[PDB]
């Protein structure tokens, strides 16, 4: 005969990929550039509840 | 009449020619710009298995 391995046999080798593939976040519109305190904002923050 | 050396006639000499034209391969879409390593490449290599 001659050794052969196999494919489906116990000995064979198999590896992990460390690095994980993800789901790259849905780019969100209402970032840090609209949402202020000041006036000029698209959506303005009311703070009075935040310490009260 | 007069001596023809005709067409056919075995004595008429050929040339070969030592160039060799060449069909021109195909050339290669996925080049080394496209198969790269990390996440940022249409097709990524997996390296785990090439040493182990």
């Amino acid at each position: 005969s001659s050794t052969v391995i196999a494919f489906g046999d116990p000995k064979a080798q198999k590896k992990w990929s460390s690095e994980l593939a993800v789901d790259i976040r849905k780019k969100s519109y209402f970032e840090s550039r609209f949402i202020g305190t000041s006036e000029n904002a698209v959506i303005q923050r009311k703070t009075e509840v935040e310490s009260d």
